[PDB]
């Protein structure tokens, strides 16, 4: 049966996809998202040596980088834009992050807060939020600067990433950071999950965050010499010697499956089971086990009730190391073989071949390639393969290495199954197996808009105005997207409101206030009774309702759609102003 997680929304921020529909596009082009250290970052001529080992020296130079880490929209959140420049970089990403992930939900705050309370105990949580990280680097340069300067507090508590999300949520739920290392991300939805069957909480936010702020870390992967010479993960490769660090934000909203398919939720796939354990004492501290790696892998199986043999297609963890690859694997074909001797019937690769080792961020980010394949039943390459690492014997298993594009067919009405892992370091091992989902037309809808600022509304309605002209729109989605607008974002200050029954209509109406132009009629702009006016939309006459709301008048839009309720759909998140915010604001040269 499963412990039937659904996953109802979801934000991912990754190298070469500041969302994740740029992210698939990026997955199915095969694209290799990987470039060298951006000068903004810091000097780093004065750590890059070729030579391996060199003391004060690192022989790597590449990533996988987000674009403008330290921009912020601190007053969004109701932070001082002074606390903003000495804030954790990861901390500001994840609550960016996490209001998207909402958006992509169709949830408001206090929408979702009384979702997740009428399904849990009384004083049980409504929200939950599991964060996973595991570097604090942004405090290194307080210190740096405390030392030859005036002394400068930089915090580095990475219970912030997590409890200043419950707090901008107004969440109620557990409230956990977890560093598990590479395997953090999974790890939070473990406990989330865990959380969400127990009853702790309503529903539940999990995700994780990694940043390469400092360049301390690559100092570390030189002398270690984890670092590979380059800078590629070569997944089940040849010649892949180490790894190349990546950056990336992402989440998930969590809820048990008959609560969301209750509340109408969009459903992106179900979590049937997850697993977590750790490799014992193997021959070194950072030396992965094979077994250990197996008996996770089983264990999420017998939790999900699933036929491993059924499973379509697993998301590795795949870095790319000389002894890690081929252990991988071993784990993998250990797994299996408890179950089937069947070999090439699924598919492996990894995401790390596109944007690098996320770390601690590296689950979600794989969780989101795995849900994307399924949403569009596509498999995507896997880079830097094309000869398959010697050690690995790929025709005596179970999978078959990814390389080409090629089309992902749902067998019957039977749900696409997927496996996805992700091995600490430290030891910390994880796997999470998931599932796809199987389940007034004409008339004048009244599409609402809203923003913090006038200059963020009319960004609001261009950014909308692009994705409505996408060849998936038509006029027949207009309910579902007046819908979703309506109960599935904050009403804020700057407010705009249309009334309209076709799709090419709206568009011109968002252009209009896009471009500051002249606004159509039953159209009503503001840069910032109800029960007679919602009666009166109700009947097919809204205007009065949409020009009220667009003043100022707070309006409980569900009163609307009490036949069977429109569907929420994914429309573009907030545009965050795009400030920047650094420790070195306001400090002396
Ligand atoms: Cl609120």
């Amino acid at each position: 049966q499963g412990m039937a997680i659904a996953i109802v929304g979801m934000a991912g921020r990754y190298p070469g996809a500041p969302d994740l529909d740029t992210f698939w596009e990026n997955l199915l082009a095969g694209r290799d998202s990987i470039t060298e250290i951006p000068a903004g970052r810091w000097d780093h001529s004065r750590y890059y040596d070729a030579r391996r080992g060199v003391p004060g020296r690192t022989y790597s130079k590449w990533g996988g980088f987000l674009d403008g880490i330290d921009e912020f929209d601190p007053l969004f959140f109701g932070i001082s834009p002074k606390a903003a420049s000495t804030m954790d970089p990861q901390e500001r990403l994840f609550l960016q992050c996490a209001h998207t992930t909402l958006e992509d939900a169709g949830y408001s705050r206090g929408a979702l807060r009384a979702a997740a309370r009428a399904r849990v105990a009384e004083d049980a949580g409504d929200i939950g939020v599991f964060a996973g990280a595991m570097y604090s680097e942004y405090q290194l340069y307080g210190a740096e600067y405390s030392v030859r300067g005036e002394p400068v507090v930089v915090p580095g508590s990475l219970a912030s990433i997590a409890n200043r999300v419950s707090y901008f949520l107004d969440a109620s739920g557990p409230s956990v950071t977890v560093d598990t290392m590479c395997a953090s991300a999974l790890s939070a939805i473990h406990l989330a999950c865990a959380a969400l069957q127990r009853g702790e909480c309503g529903v539940a936010l999990a995700g994780g965050v990694n940043l390469s702020v400092h360049p301390g870390k690559y100092l570390m992967i030189g002398e270690g010499q984890f670092a590979s010479s380059d800078g590629r993960c070569r997944s089940f490769g040849e010649g892949g010697d180490g790894y190349v660090p990546g950056e990336g934000v992402g989440a998930v909203l969590l809820r048990p499956l008959a609560d969301a398919v209750a509340d109408g939720d969009r459903i992106l796939g179900v979590i049937r089971g997850t697993a977590v354990n750790h490799g014992g004492h193997t021959h070194g501290f950072t030396v992965p086990n094979p077994l250990a790696q197996a008996a996770v892998i089983r264990s999420a199986w017998r939790r999900a009730g699933v036929d491993p043999r059924d499973i379509g297609c697993i998301e590795a963890h795949g870095t790319g190391t000389s002894l890690g690859d081929p252990i991988e694997i071993a784990g993998l074909n250990a797994a299996f073989a408890e179950f089937t001797d069947a070999r090439n019937f699924c598919a492996i690769g990894s995401a790390k071949s596109n944007i690098g080792h996320l770390e601690s961020a590296a689950g979600i980010a794989g969780l989101a390639k795995l849900l994307l394949q399924m949403r569009h039943g596509t498999l995507v390459p896997s880079l830097h393969a094309e000869r398959v690492n010697p050690d690995i014997d790929f025709a005596d298993s179970p999978f078959v290495l990814q390389r080409e594009a090629a089309p992902w067919p749902r067998t019957g009405t039977r749900p696409r199954l997927g496996g996805l892992s992700s091995f600490g370091a430290g030891g910390s091992n994880a796997h999470v197996v998931v599932e796809d989902y199987v389940e007034h037309r004409g008339e004048t809808v009244v599409v609402v808009l809203s923003a913090f600022d006038e200059e963020r509304l009319r960004e609001s309605a261009g950014r909308l105005r692009d994705a409505l002209r996408k060849e998936r729109w038509s006029s027949a989605d207009l309910p579902d997207i007046a819908y979703t607008l309506q109960v599935g974002r904050e009403a804020m200050t700057a407010r705009f409101a249309v009334a309209v029954s076709t799709l090419p209509a709206l568009v011109d109406a968002l252009d209009a206030c896009a471009l500051g132009s002249g606004l159509p009629a039953g159209a009503y702009f503001n840069p910032g009774f109800q029960e007679t006016a919602v009666r009166w939309a109700r009947r097919g006459k809204p205007a009065p309702l949409a020009e009220a709301w667009t003043s100022g008048l707070a309006v409980d839009w569900a009163r609307l759609h009490t036949g069977p309720k429109p569907r929420k759909v994914a429309l573009p998140g907030y545009p965050f102003a795009r400030e920047r915010y650094w420790y070195t604001d306001g400090l002396p040269e």
